[PDB]
């Protein structure tokens, strides 16, 4: 029991402390009596809802398949021994001192810290993209950090397999990513099924590391594009011609001309190489946006870049029509390897 509710992690995990509430529910630290270290445990209660089943299953499947130093692992999964008795699932992960959201609320980052954090983000993202997966919700709170500034990407509940042939859609229809980290094309003509969607989010995170403030702090869904265009300025004729959908194109054409705000005026103390990479990640046109391997090779990251130590997935990667009964059964099968049974 923690703060009124059951938090039932068997005798293996004891001495619980509340960490906080996340996008799944309660998160605690606990002492792992087998490995003799404190661990993080998140309690998930998805089974009444098909969407929460979908996201819980996506995450478990992805994180059990992935193995990478900059991607949070699953150490253990606790649930009841039978489907009938299973109401909650607990996922045990490495304990990490903080996250980049909490860190940016109170700490100025040195240029060497921004450089190292950005390197680790892209190194992890390289592996994710190499598996043909899109994270689709990269943001500071999904970047865990320990006391020696090792970084691990978490939350794969909103991830998808990339599908660029089916990316196109209409105007003001799509809802991918968290608002401040959402690429302009999401509001214009994209379902968020290409790798470029994650690179935009990384760009936003880089900008936020430079000033401790979100770069495009849209106050609601419709406001987000105002902030993006307010800094990038009006898209070029070529970039507009890439938007074939008329509602999206004519919306952009209806706007008064806006000049680009130079990065060096917004970030007068930033490393000029960091601003060059920032510009390339926050490119309006997703086809011209830098890719993860290009980003790693950028002069800003030259102290760290080493492609032989930037591994790829061995094994690159249909839940929407599945009823929740079947997704419970799939979660039960996927978590069976952690049972004493
Ligand atoms: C991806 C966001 C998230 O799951 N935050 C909660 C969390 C997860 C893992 C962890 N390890 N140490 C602290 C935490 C917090």
């Amino acid at each position: 029991m923690v703060r009124g509710q059951v938090f039932d992690v068997g005798p293996r995990y004891t001495n619980l402390s509340y960490i906080g509430e996340g996008a799944y529910g309660m998160v605690c630290s606990a002492y792992d009596n087998v490995n003799k270290v404190r661990v993080a445990i998140k309690k998930i209660s998805p089974f009444e809802h098909q969407t929460y089943c979908q996201r819980t299953l996506r995450e478990i499947k992805i994180l059990l398949r992935f193995r990478h130093e900059n991607i949070i692992g699953i150490n253990d999964i606790i649930r009841a021994p039978t489907i009938e008795q299973m109401k909650d699932v607990y996922i045990v992960q490495d304990l990490m001192e903080t996250d980049l959201y909490k860190l940016l609320k109170t700490q100025h980052l040195s240029n060497d810290h921004i450089c190292y954090f950005l390197y680790q983000i892209l190194r992890g993202l390289k592996y994710i993209h190499s598996a043909n997966v899109l994270h689709r919700d990269l943001k500071p709170s999904n970047l865990l950090l320990n006391t020696t500034c090792d970084l691990k990407i978490c939350d794969f509940g909103l991830a998808r397999v990339a599908d660029p042939d089916h990316d196109h859609t209409g105007f003001l229809t799509e809802y991918v990513a968290t608002r401040w980290y959402r690429a302009p094309e999401i509001m214009l003509n994209s379902k968020g099924y290409t790798k470029s969607i994650d690179i935009w989010s990384v760009g936003c995170i880089l900008a936020e590391m430079l000033s401790n403030r979100p770069i495009f702090p849209g106050k609601h869904y419709l406001d987000q594009l105002n902030h993006i265009l307010g800094i990038l300025g009006s898209p070029s004729q070529e970039d507009l011609n890439c938007i074939i959908n008329l509602k999206a194109r004519n919306y952009l054409l209806s706007l008064p001309h806006k000049n680009k705000v130079p990065w060096n005026r917004l970030f007068p103390n930033a490393d000029s190489k960091a601003l060059d990479l920032l510009d390339k990640m926050l490119t309006f046109n997703p086809h011209k946006r830098i890719e993860v391997e290009q980003a790693l090779a950028h002069p800003y990251l030259e102290q760290y870049y080493d492609p032989s130590d930037e591994p790829i997935a061995e094994a690159p990667f249909e839940l929407d029509d599945l009823p929740k009964e079947k997704l419970k059964e799939l979660i039960f099968e996927e978590t069976a390897r952690f049972q004493p049974g």
